């Protein structure tokens, strides 16, 4: 099981004081992303104002420059995905648009050197238009195109965790991409008091319960990787826990005590359900500053990279 530490990179200039607590995300080139991250998700592919197909263009670079950044990252052993969606993405794919969507994903991959695509649909997008059928169908066609080439076009997804019920809104994306997706990194953040009911403890375990953070991480993940308690099944080897980099990056979900994660990962492995790694929103936040101008100073990557990678023989690397 090759381990991943996934981080999102913002394809925009920080507006300043963009954090949930008044902090400011950092601006830096994609290729300046902190070492440690081995999957980097360019954010976002979206439908621009007054256009009708989702697309992507680097905000700060020519296509040639941006392709060179990705080639450099790839040579360094890092995978770079394009993340489809995000907030206010206006993704409304009609069945009539499928071929064009497939061709645009191929164009982006071949133009820039993306190694795959992450499905990061906002709540409104999940059931919008024909998204639920077009996105999986298109992505299967893209994957098969590159398979004929001997290449693996990676598919990942970043579902908000409450949508991951067996017959929930997300089920079609997961069910219809079975055998095609490489891993799923759900967002264990921004859902406040939501969580899950634990019948053994007779307790509701929320995503904002700091005291029981370890049991929240362990218990939600265990349900997902076994497909129990009403949750959809995602194999543990294709599962990644998504966390906020800090309290500016997300309203809720920040893990105050990294030992909660360490212990949860170890308990998963001990139960025969070792998972693939961790994800964060976001590399720009991890390098950001709080409201007082103090640097977050890459604490997320400096903490979790050694956790996943020290003494680990199976470290995901591009090619
Ligand atoms: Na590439």
């Amino acid at each position: 099981l090759d381990k991943v530490l996934v981080g999102y990179w913002h394809n925009w200039k920080s507006t300043g004081k963009d954090g949930y607590k008044g902090g400011s995300s950092a601006d830096f080139n994609l290729s300046s992303t902190q070492e440690g991250y081995n999957v980097i998700n360019v954010s976002f592919m979206k439908t621009p104002e007054g256009q009708t197909l989702p697309t992507f263009k680097p905000y700060n670079k020519t296509d040639t420059e941006f392709r060179a950044e990705i080639s450099k990252l790839n040579a360094e052993g890092k995978s770079v995905l394009i993340a489809l969606g995000g907030a206010d993405a206006h993704i409304e794919l009609k069945k009539s648009q499928e071929s064009d969507f497939v061709n645009e994903i191929i164009r982006l991959v071949d133009t820039y050197g993306f190694d795959g695509l992450d499905i990061d649909l906002e709540q409104a997008a999940i059931e919008a238009a024909d998204n639920q059928t077009v996105i999986p169908s298109a992505l299967k066609k893209v994957k098969d195109h590159y398979r004929k080439d001997g290449k693996n076009f990676m598919i990942t997804m970043a579902p908000e965790f409450p949508y991951l019920t067996s017959s929930g809104k997300y089920a079609p994306y997961i069910n219809n991409l079975d055998s095609y997706y490489d891993f799923i990194n759900p967002q264990y953040y921004n859902q406040g008091g939501d969580g899950f009911w634990d019948s053994d403890l007779n307790m509701w375990i929320s995503q904002s319960n700091d005291e029981k953070k370890e049991d929240f991480l362990y218990g939600l993940t265990q349900r997902l990787v076994t497909g129990t308690d009403g949750f959809i099944k995602i194999p543990a080897s294709k599962f990644v826990i998504g966390l906020p980099s800090n309290n500016d990056a997300a309203a809720t979900g920040y893990v105050k005590d990294p030992n909660a994660v360490k212990n949860a990962l170890n308990r998963l492995k001990a139960s025969g359900n070792e998972i693939k790694g961790l994800m964060t929103w976001s590399v720009n936040w991890d390098a950001g500053t709080n409201s007082n101008g103090e640097k977050y100073n890459n604490t997320f990557v400096n903490t979790y990279a050694p956790m996943l990678f020290n003494n680990e023989g199976h470290h995901h690397h591009h090619h």
